[PDB]
């Protein structure tokens, strides 16, 4: 009936493709085994990138292997990586990484991530490295919706919900893309900013010096008062709150807001970080923005606050 046009906004690696792969999950056909056969390469690759960055990181972070023997298969991983087909996990190159990953030096890097460049999905990939090079392997939706492969351009994304045409469009987020933003803000319904929540102790891919939240939070100001908004309904998304949830207990939010006195807990933490978001927002008086907590890779999670924002779609055109 009516025609939605939404746009899916937030910095680099905050979950918008995510949400966007549950659209289809959730409102369209879901995915064809033929579709899930395609993401088997990009989840080897994810995997393999993945281990590596830890590998590299026991040097950097000058961090020794719980058994020397690690060291050698450490190293011929790293020239199997530069030799193996792009994409494929033979079974020398997996009985090495699953000998790494149960590696108490291993997991010691693995628990410093923040200092470096991890995937959201290493932990989730390697842990469950078995199943995933079990011969026959076929992905899962929980595997599709953890897979990584960084966006760039524009993607529309039509289904329908509620009575409502949606036109989802979803773009890349690094500094790079968001040049071009400006020529998709015509006619907008809605937008949805993604934040991640966790990102709180992390620095940018584009500057090593910059923290990834202050950067969402720059971000998000720009967006949430900009002209072309004024008559759009805003709904933040304060994403990875799984990944939050164990992050707050052992890394201080202070390390993003020094001012932060309240307890290191997902309750007053998340709350804390969702104010700071809020009172970016100079056109409150006139407009109010809806945040929720949100777990991308979580299909209830997900099903149940989209169901929500068509609500709020929906009441704004009374
Ligand atoms: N654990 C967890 N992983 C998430 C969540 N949202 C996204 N991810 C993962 O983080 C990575 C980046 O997400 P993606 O949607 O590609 O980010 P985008 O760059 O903003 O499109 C992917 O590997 C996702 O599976 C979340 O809520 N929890
Ligand atoms: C149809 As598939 C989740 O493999
Ligand atoms: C570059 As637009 C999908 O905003
Ligand atoms: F911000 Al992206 F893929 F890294 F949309
Ligand atoms: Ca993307």
């Amino acid at each position: 009936a009516r025609t939605v046009k939404l746009l899916l906004l937030g910095a680099g690696e905050s979950g918008k493709s995510t949400i966007v792969k549950q659209m289809k999950i959730i409102h369209q056909d879901g995915y064809s085994l033929e579709e899930c056969l395609e993401f088997i390469a990009i989840i080897y690759g994810n995997t393999l990138q993945s281990i590596l960055a830890i590998v590299r990181a026991m040097t950097t972070l000058n961090i020794q292997y719980g058994d020397s023997a690690r060291q050698d298969d450490a190293r011929k991983l790293m020239h199997m990586a530069d030799t193996i087909e792009e994409g494929t996990m033979p079974k020398e190159m997996s009985d090495i990484i699953q000998r790494l990953w149960k590696d108490s030096g291993i997991q010691a890097c693995f628990d410093r991530a923040s200092e470096y460049q991890l995937n959201d999905s290493a932990g989730y990939y390697l842990s469950d490295l078995e199943r995933l090079v079990t011969p026959g392997y076929v992905p899962t939706e929980q595997d599709v919706l953890r897979s990584r492969v960084k966006t760039t351009g524009i993607i529309e994304t039509q289904f329908s919900f509620k009575d409502l045409n949606f036109r989802m469009f979803d773009v890349g987020g690094q500094r790079s893309e968001r040049k071009k933003w400006i020529h998709c803000f015509e006619g907008v319904t809605c937008i949805i900013f993604i934040a991640a929540l966790s990102a709180y102790d992390m620095v940018l891919v584009e500057d090593d010096e910059v923290n990834r939240m202050h950067e969402s939070l720059h971000l998000f100001n720009s967006i949430c008062n900009h002209r072309y908004f004024a008559t759009t309904s805003i709904v933040l998304f304060l994403n990875k709150k799984d990944v939050f949830s164990e992050k707050i207990k052992k890394a201080h939010l202070s390390i993003c807001f020094p001012d932060y006195n309240g307890p290191n807990t997902y309750e007053d933490a998340g709350n804390y970080i969702k104010v700071q978001f809020l009172e970016l927002n100079m056109r409150r008086d006139v407009k109010e923005i809806y945040s929720h907590m949100t777990c991308a890779t979580d299909t209830q999670n997900v099903k149940f606050v989209f169901d929500a924002v068509t609500d709020i779609i929906i009441k704004e055109n009374l």
